């Protein structure tokens, strides 16, 4: 709505988070108030995840090239889980450390740089510059209970502070060994943790969930489906009725049921085959009582928010083709959409990706620092027609040839676009297969 | 939802495990109160596991490579075993042990890596490094009961920890004489022991089964369809009602039930057949006591509760065709929901196996230890189709001429992805087949 | 479906066995509680254990693979027999027996290998190693029931000991030639038995049918179609209903029952036509007593069992498209359901199969006794096609001849998968025709 140019309040950023526990139990359906609900967040969420893959690192320079594809080959499933657990919860927090411990596990690798994940929950509270808003400091908060390796429990509170000039950690309880109390310096001028935030807004401190749009639509239908289960539980199978002329002799001669008032009040149950015949008088009536329907409108209902819930995801209909089959009939025609819905997601963590690899370069010089992020394929490309391509382009070159030795240049990029997207396993997420079949090329040669 | 910013609890992980036992009876179709119900778990885990196949190890050295085609080649079943198992129980737990033992059933394998499974029951507890999280110990235990080669039976009861230094090993009983108690080193510095873990969060210690997720909706269609059954069997067939001048004549005279009210307290039965004429007096009545619907509307709710269960697990529509014929039709037009899906599951498991690589490797140097893991296709390519695309390639190539000698570059990368292609069976898991074909050639030239 | 960390009992194997008799029983809809339910068991079954064909031998020793070829060539219906098996039991055991008699009907064949069956019901005990849980012996127990070559019945009750150091047998009854009394020694020592094992489980020692899952569905189908018989066949005829002015004067007019209550105590029928003419007075009524459904909604949940038991067994829908006839259409689009079902299941015999043909190599110096396990086609190739692409290859390669002579080695390699594929002949269970194939090529020339 509209409103005068006055009569409006001060702007203030909201410092809310997305109650990452519900988030999680709503994501394995683990929660009772919707759990009849709650059953379109794991499509939803892992649709999206799944199509969007992970960001393949692109630099200019051969020995950040270099790093990137160790880093990827190492953690291209950690970067998917990131993807997940971003639109799962709406805020991942990426911590990056390098570790120097010698180890026979990992005789090929001294040094090592780990993708860790801070749970959102451990993140107590982020310090943000006030005028810059970048963060200033980490302050994580963690409860560890554990065993030693003798038959002794143990208990610690860590609280770490983590900033870019140096790091706190102190310990209330027992001792951790790994972790040494007190202020360390830290090697690098900057904070080497990576915040990433699904669905940001320029009003809002934290991330928001891809469950948060549709949450108030799950509680709905299940609200609506415990109705309807619970009404057809109780009217569904129709019910006899017998008016007698005498209530207690006919259960006392049929049923042995003497006293049908304690009968009534233990929950009594009588015994029933289906291949029954009654034998009544002239004045006694015997029939059932039923239902035209116990449900109601309860499945219109639900299909009306069933809608919803794919409206507010853009989920394409394919992905709940269960509901409405004609939406299998052609995939390839609605992937469209789902190019769409991906192309708009990708950009809410590529910037945050740029920022991981800087970090990566800078944390093991290089001509550039800047990193391109490329993508999976969505709707995967035809390899036969991009040949098909490339010889019609080659044909259309060597002919006219007042045009210049820039037929080089196009055919050069061309052909590093074709081996790109052969290489790329369709199937397989992310490019590790594409750097190591080069490591294969290279090292036989 | 959203909260504020305070009012949150401190972060904790999660030391609860998946109820492996019921786990196993939901597969099985065996617990009683999911009977009706956990018919759709097998398809689930079943079309996941086997859609995914088995990874396929590469490593740029030949060594290597070698070593990794041999343990395949032995042990190729037992990983998608593996894979089954972690998705069904939510964890599954890889021992890989080396055996020099002598017997005359492998003459020429002298020395064997051996692919254990611990099953998730015998982890008592695991002991993980309170920093970098990862393990340190296991404490393995069970109860072996068992017979000696003559007539005993015999019982004990064996506890082993598993660390990265030593392993300590004591049985409770009678003894084991392939097990030698107390401490004894352990000839490799670390655990050699692999967790895997289906559906890993950061905030839980142990995998989370395929099944929970629908576990709900299982013990609802149960429900649901186990009030139908008994509704149907009380009320599908009608009931006979006889409205007679006097009862206790007519069954004497018709039946030969002298005292009826010992004929239904005993639970007599009056046998009929189909064939029969009723001859009343003018004022007798007999009609037919019949249910419109025994079941109601609980096909409806079967249904919604069946597109519930599709959508949590993600399972494409033509696994379930028989309940939607037309999702049969066009399964290759379904095959990318299919493909994202076994995209998204694969990585769940890619580190554990690079970590099975690298400790076999370890096990039996290597220039490079790190194993880049392929993967069976999904929806399988065509080789006619790849053959075209080569041919286009080619004729491409050889043509404007300034572009240099890296078409040698790009034409040999096609050429192996090309005779992998081929050589790796589509419907034979793994690559077995590829590998041994290999083989053959080298052995006859 | 979770639990808390501690609170759980301690892992112990499950030696529990799987019923043969019954299962065989449900397998031959022999079981008056499963007969109207046990139709589907067959097809299962069947289906199962037909599409996965029988293994194909692959070794690089050509004296190994002449040996495993007479093998095949002397045994593929028992392997096939084996697998039918294994799926309808669980549990299947194969004995390798080496026999040297001289008979007249082999003069060709002075010793002969025998592939044995043990009834899983004979092996009464088997001994584990408690630590590598590999056999130490099998405690087989028969009751042989016989007739003397003359006119003498015989009894007598054999158990054996089979152990990888000898093997004992001692018989409780009348004389067998055959069976020399006491111990022997094993020619070699391992054990020659081999358990295949379906749907094995590493907390079960013995393995599980493929009847087991869907048993209580096919007790439930069974039970509803029994009620709906019962109903139908009391019900379904409708009930000719007059009622008259006096009973038994019009029974002794119009069928001269002069005493009904004798008529009905014996069981007498009135035999009607069907072109009858009713001729009563005034205040009489003649009316039919019908059902507008004896059966009521039980199709409907017979419907929703067969859903649940398909789902269950996994059988792609074409198996059994009498019930959906849109199955049949598109067979060949299914086929990819098929092969996957397939492909998950041959992996869980392959070991076992592995493990036999190591032993008939034994017990029949090569240069290996690793074995790879090739396969039938389940969706079979089409021959024009892969000769299509094999131009294709050809015509791609002898072009941009820096590439090197591996076009030899994929050529070669191309050529033998070619003649694999060609000379196994598709409707043909095994390997039989191409290997006598080759064998009369090399006799003929």
């Amino acid at each position: 709505m509209r409103m005068s140019s006055g009569n409006i309040g001060v702007y203030k950023l909201d410092d809310s988070r997305v109650d990452y526990e519900l988030a999680r139990e709503l994501y394995q359906n683990k929660n009772a108030n919707y759990k009849l609900g709650s059953s379109f967040v794991r499509p939803i969420v892992n649709s999206t995840t799944g199509f969007m893959g992970v960001p393949h690192f692109q630099i200019e320079d051969e020995e950040a090239q270099y790093i990137l594809d160790e880093f990827v080959l190492d953690n291209t499933s950690k970067m998917l889980k990131t993807h997940t657990d971003s639109l799962k919860q709406g805020d991942c927090y990426i911590w990056i450390t390098r570790e120097e411990r010698e180890n026979p596990l990992y005789p090929d690798k001294k040094v090592r740089l780990i993708y860790n994940f801070i749970s959102p929950e451990e993140v107590k509270e982020i310090i943000l510059d006030p005028t810059t808003k970048e963060p200033i400091a980490y302050i994580l908060e963690s409860q560890n209970e554990w065993t030693d390796l003798g038959e002794n429990k143990r208990k610690a509170k860590v609280k770490q502070i983590i900033t870019a000039e140096s790091r706190f950690v102190e310990v209330e309880g027992d001792k951790i060994e790994g972790l040494e109390e007190g202020e360390t310096p830290n090697v690098w001028g900057f904070i080497p943790i990576i915040h990433f935030k699904n669905e940001a807004d320029e009003t809002l401190k934290y991330g928001q969930s891809d469950i948060e749009p549709i949450e108030p639509l799950l509680k709905a239908y299940h609200d609506v489906m415990l109705h309807a289960l619970k009404g057809s539980k109780m009217h569904s199978t129709p019910k006899l009725k017998l008016k007698l002329t005498d209530v207690a002799s006919f259960l006392a001669h049929n049923f042995g049921v003497e006293d049908p008032v304690k009968f009534a009040k233990e929950g009594g149950k009588i015994n029933l085959d289906g291949h029954e015949i009654l034998f009544l008088n002239k004045d006694e009536e015997a029939e059932f009582v039923e239902v035209k329907s116990a449900i109601g409108d309860a499945k219109e209902l639900l299909k009306l928010l069933f809608y919803c819930i794919v409206d507010v995801s853009e989920t394409p209909e394919f992905i709940f083709g269960v509901h409405t089959p004609s939406a299998l009939a052609s995939v390839k025609e609605q992937m469209p959409i789902m190019v769409n819905k991906i192309r708009r997601k990708r950009e809410q963590f590529t910037n945050s990706w740029q920022l991981l690899a800087r970090m990566v370069l800078i944390m093991s010089k290089y001509s550039s620092y800047d990193v391109t992020i490329g993508w999976d394929e969505v709707n995967p490309r035809d390899d036969k027609e991009l040949a098909e391509t490339l010889e019609k382009v080659c044909c259309a070159l060597d002919k006219a040839l007042e045009g210049g030795f820039i037929s080089e240049e196009s055919t050069v990029n061309f052909l590093a676009q074709y081996i790109d997207t052969m290489s790329n396993y369709i199937s397989d997420d992310p490019e590790r297969e594409g750097e190591r079949e080069k490591i294969i090329k290279t090292k036989m040669l």
